[PDB]
Parts: structure tokens; sequence; C-alpha cells
């Protein structure tokens, strides 16, 4: 259909344009629908888009608006003092404001269906809220209306919300646009999704994103596919992968690196109001924290994550047990028999299930895939799915039947309750990907296993050396191994901080020279050195110039393949503030060969100071321009969670970093 009303290039410097006599007569049905493009990079605190109100004196209460915040919030207010209404619908983290020093057109749909009884909001393509109400407030229906507005809402003669910005092009519609034509507004988005709501995952929510650029050109990424909100185990959660062969203009559909299939892959909306935001699926197994990198001898990929037993993640972990039992030599991984209060139980050779009170064999044994088998026939459980029908999450049976497994619930054989990390491989470069299996324990059998540093392993240049960072407390514990991934030794590396969260990314300055960037405590970010490929550490130092919070985030690193300014050079990918994770920054450093110290010349901000940034993941492409999949929101805010498509994709030149 057409639009009613179609006006543009309104610039919004803190004073509201009046537009009520080219609408509001045209203002028809109780179905709406609002297509603005606009901009904001410099937006005040709060402001309002759009408005209609009712501004004649004591109906201050009578207006329906769009309003953002610096924050980059976006959301509607609907009220009439008259009907007892005040809607209230939002969603944080939904605007982009700045890309190559250039501001974003944001493109804002809303639709307003009295049919459905149903307010919706899109900003650029995404679907940031869609609420029914059971007494629909039709926004031209409200009682004394008497002015549209730009760039505030006028009432009872004032201007409240005003707003910094422009609005290049706003239209009305008197109906309700189907979904299917949202999709057809021509979008000027600055970056492009990989995974999304409803794609093959069937994740509603994605986290901790990694990238990885392989000898073919094609660029590898991996994802939490995370189905109960945004939280970390316990969950569930799996590990989804995609590539492109096309420097990152396009990506395939993901498929599972990982996956335990106890729980149904169900695309939930998981609710954010404050009573209900803190459920947590709690009977499932899930994986979180994947990383990558690519065997140049072999030409596998590799791909590890921590793996998590139904019900447990960091919480509860068992910190203090790795999960085996140590055998001269050999770890064997511990198992209880249902019924029993210790673990009197052990997976020999062969998967064999032994027992240890008697030592003898059993009748039970376990696959390719921790499944259990008794007599060579396979044991099963039944599937749980989680609904929130009964206004509280519930986790119930779903009377379909998949293979027992040993970190299930319902499994007759459980494995210790803490944490693990496993591996897998894939040999056509992440088209399918093998069974997982077990990496064995490091620290002893009375320490858990460690945690997986997500993001990239490293492949030193000069060697078929392969290193994945781990962390645990009081020390970096970088896994090495020099037969392709078939054999792993550890290498502590002491750290100053008793239970920190030490996320930590190489890179490899030299040969032989690898530098590891990790996240604090302090507020700083920390680094040390190696100068043996990995075999012995350097104390820690921090970088000055760049700022994280208290808790601190994940930080990524690449080495550049070109020169910028005559010095070899490093990129790093962080937030840079000290309030929350917000102001993304790549930040270039170029070494100097002296003493192998790095000055840090250049920050890009990513998008605006006060805008969301979160883990990240960078890789120098093919072309030599830089990818940077991240999470484009505060993912330590208790305020923002849960919230679909905000792990975004982004191409930059260097030219835009300098």
């Amino acid at each position: 259909i057409s639009p009613i009303f179609q006006g543009g290039s309104y610039q919004l410097n803190n004073k509201s344009i009046d537009i009520s006599s080219l609408l509001l007569d045209k203002l028809s049905g109780e179905s709406q629908t609002v297509v603005m493009k606009f901009k904001a990079d410099k937006p005040n605190s709060l402001q309002a888009l759009f408005g209609l109100s009712n501004s004649k004196a004591g109906f201050k209460n009578n207006y329906f608006s769009i309003f953002m915040r610096d924050s980059g919030e976006i959301g509607v207010e609907i009220r009439d003092a008259q009907k007892g209404i005040n809607y209230l619908f939002s969603r944080p983290a939904s605007l982009w404001g700045k890309h190559k020093g250039q501001a974003v057109e944001n493109t804002l749909v809303f639709v307003s269906d009295s049919k459905d009884k149903t307010y919706t909001m899109y900003v650029n393509g995404i679907e940031v809220f869609s609420e029914t109400v059971d007494t629909f407030l039709p926004i031209s229906n409200i009682n004394g209306i008497d002015k549209a507005t730009l760039g505030a809402v006028n009432r009872e003669g004032k201007e409240h919300y005003l707003a910094k910005g422009s609005i290049d092009e706003i239209s009305l519609f008197n109906k309700a646009i189907s979904d299917q034509e949202v999709s057809t507004i021509p979008l000027s988005n600055p970056f492009q999704l990989i995974f999304q709501s409803g794609d093959s995952t069937q994740a509603n929510y994605f986290r901790i994103p990694t990238l990885y650029t392989l000898s073919s050109g094609r660029v590898l990424s991996s994802i939490d596919a995370r189905y109960g909100g945004t939280h970390d185990s316990k969950s569930k959660i799996n590990i989804a992968t995609s590539y492109s062969d096309d420097n990152g203009k396009t990506w395939s559909e993901p498929i599972f690196a990982m996956k335990f299939n106890d729980y149904e892959e169900q695309l939930v909306y998981w609710p954010r109001d404050n009573k209900l935001k803190n459920s947590q699926i709690s009977g499932s197994a899930s994986f979180i924290d994947s990383s990558i990198v690519e065997d140049k001898k072999s030409g596998k990929t590799i791909l590890l994550a921590d793996v998590m037993p139904a019900g447990i993640g960091n919480n509860n972990a068992n910190k203090a047990d790795s999960g085996f039992k140590e055998i001269n030599g050999h770890y064997y991984l511990k198992l209880k028999k249902n019924g029993d209060n210790d673990f009197r139980y052990t997976v020999r050779e062969n998967g064999v299930v032994y027992n240890e009170t008697t030592n003898k064999p059993t009748n039970y044994t376990i696959n390719d895939k921790y499944e259990v088998l008794e007599g060579g026939k396979s044991l099963t459980v039944e599937q749980y799915s989680v609904d929130f029908d009964s206004g509280s999450l519930r986790e119930r049976h779903n009377g379909k039947q998949v293979p027992m497994n040993v970190f299930y619930k319902d499994s007759l054989f459980k494995v210790t309750p803490t944490n693990y990390i496993a591996m897998t491989t894939s040999q056509n470069r992440g088209e399918s990907w093998e069974q997982f299996k077990l990496l064995p324990p490091f620290l002893g059998e009375k320490h858990n296993g460690t945690y997986l540093c997500p993001g990239q392993g490293l492949a030193l240049k000069s060697s078929n050396r392969l290193i994945f960072a781990t962390y645990t407390s009081g020390e970096l514990t970088y896994l090495i191994s020099d037969d392709s991934g078939q054999t792993w030794k550890k290498s502590s590396a002491s750290i100053p901080f008793k239970n920190a969260t030490a996320e930590a990314q190489m890179v490899e300055l030299r040969d032989g020279v690898i530098r590891t960037f990790f996240r604090t405590t302090t507020g700083k970010i920390a680094y040390m050195t190696s100068r043996d490929s990995g075999e012995t550490w350097s104390k820690v130092s921090y970088i000055d110039g760049i700022q994280q919070t208290s808790y601190g985030t994940q930080v990524s690193a690449i080495k550049y393949s070109q020169l910028i300014d005559g010095k070899e050079a490093v990129i790093l990918s962080t937030p840079n503030s000290r309030s929350g994770r917000k102001g993304g920054q790549l930040v270039v450093g170029l070494v100097n060969k002296e003493d192998d110290s790095i000055d840090w010349k250049y920050h890009y901000g990513i998008d605006l100071p006060s805008y969301g940034y979160a883990y990240s993941a960078i890789t120098e492409l093919p072309n030599h321009h830089i990818g940077v999949l991240f999470e484009k929101y505060d993912s330590w805010s208790r305020n923002e969670l849960h919230l679909s498509n905000v792990v975004q994709y982004i191409d930059l030149e260097i030219n835009d970093l300098t």
C-alpha cells in the first residue's frame, strides 16, 4: 500500500518540529505503521524521535512517543489517562550510532496492529519487541490528541524528551503491514548477521563469537548457540559454526560442532521482566566457550569447548575433581551408577564399563558419542522440553526418545558433576565435524578441568606446534600439541590473581615469540611473553591507555600481516570503558624491534562510547580487510539479558583504523 505521509531531511537540534497540520487529519483507523530512517550520533540521554500527544492542560499523560536512550535502547510509550492505559515497550541495545567515522542510517519500523492487538518494533531489519495486550490502545485513538511532533513530545505546551540528531525519512501508513512486507523495506545497515534467530540452530540467543581465517581463504566462525536466554551454564547451549568463502560477504547455514539432545532445541522467547528473567534451564547438558585453530601439517581444523554435564555450570562446578581416576599413567573417566552415593565405576579401553569395588568388567559400554550401551544394545532416555505456560519455567518430558548419554540427567551412569574440555576436528574445513572426545586432565585428579579461553588457538608459523590458552585459578594454562592434537601437555604461567576470569588470546610477534593479552580484575589489560614457542612464560605487565571494568571483558587480538608506518603491527579488540561493556575499540599497536614493546598508536571506536560492546572476534581477511564478529550489547548488565541478534559482523579497512 501507499504512505499517507512522507517528509524528510528533518534536522533535530534540541527544538521540536511541528507536523500536526501535515498528518493529524490523515490519521484513520485503529492500525498504523511508522517507518523512519534516522541518525543520532550525539543523542541526548533520553530523547523522543516522533510523537503524537494531547498538549492541552490536564492531559500530560496522553501521548504516543517513539523514544531512544544514549545507551542505544529504543522504545514506544502509549499513554491515555482517561482509559487508565500506560504502555511502555522497549528493548536495550537496539541501535547503531557511528560506522567508519560516519552516522549510521537507522531504519526503524513500528507496527501498531489492532486485529492482533499487538505492538511490534523493528530496527535495522531486526525485531526488538513484539507485545500483545488484552486491551488495545490505538495510537490515534488517544483521547484529545492535538499534536504530531518530530524530535520531542508536546505535553502541556512544553517540549519533553528533546532529541539531537536527524530524521532523513519518515512515513506513516493507516495499516498494520505483515512481517513479510517489513523485510521488503531496504536497509542501510553497516553490519550483517552470520547467526540469527530462526536459522538452523534454532537458538534465539547467541554469545561468544570466534573468527578464524584458513589457509584456503575460508573464514570460519564458531558460536555459543544458547537456547535458554543469554545465561552461562547451567543452561542448554550448543556450539555452532559457520563459514564464508567470499571474504565475509556471505555466510553458510550454520551446522553444529558440538551438540547434546537431552533437551529439545527450542526457539524460546526468554522473559525479560524482573521477576522471571533469572530463569535457568537447569536439567540440561551444554557446551560453553569454543575456540578454533587450523593445523597446517594435517590440514585438520580443530575446535575446543568447555563441556557441562546435566545441571552444571561454573557456579556449582565441582572445583577440586577432574572427573578422572588415574591408574598408572592412564586417566580413566569416572562414572556413578544410579542408586550409588559414590563413583564406583570407570571407563576403560574400548568404552568398557569396569567396576572398581570388584575389579570386574560389566555388561555396559560407552561409544564414540559418550552414549551408554548394554550388551551392545543402545539404552535411551526421554527428551525434555521447556515452556512458560504456567507463568513459571517448567522442564518436562516431551515423549521423544534419544540415546542415553553420560552427560545427561536421566542417564544410568552419570559423569562427575564438574567441568571438562572437549576437542572436535573437521576434515573438510567446517562442513562437518567429528564426534567430540574429552581432553585429559592436566592439573591432577583432585583439581577441576581448566577453562578454555574463547576465540583463537595459535598455530606457530614456523612449526607444527598448536597452542590453546586455557585458565584456572592462579594461572594461565597453555595446552600444547606437537602432533596435530592427538596428545597434549600443559605449560603453566603464574598470574597474580586468585579466582580471576583470565580470558587469554595470543599473538606471534616473530618466530617463537608469543605475546598473550588477557583479561584481569584490575581495570587494566595484562600480558605475558614467551620466546621458546610457549614453553615458558614471562612475568605479567599491563597495557596503559585502555581501560576495562573491575570484572573486565574478553580481549581478542591478531598480528596484522602488513606494515603500518613501517613497523610490524598488532590489533586489539576490546571494550574501552571502566563503567560497563560499551565503547568498543580496535586498537593498533606498532612493535618496536629493540625490546618487542608495543606503542598503542591508534584507537578506532567501533561505535559510540556509550553503545554496547562485549566479547569479540577479529580476523585478518584474505584481502587484508578486518572482520569483527562481536556482542553489540552490555553482556554484563542485568538489564540487557536475553536480546536476539546482537551478535553482529562488520568489515573494515586499515585506513579506517588509522
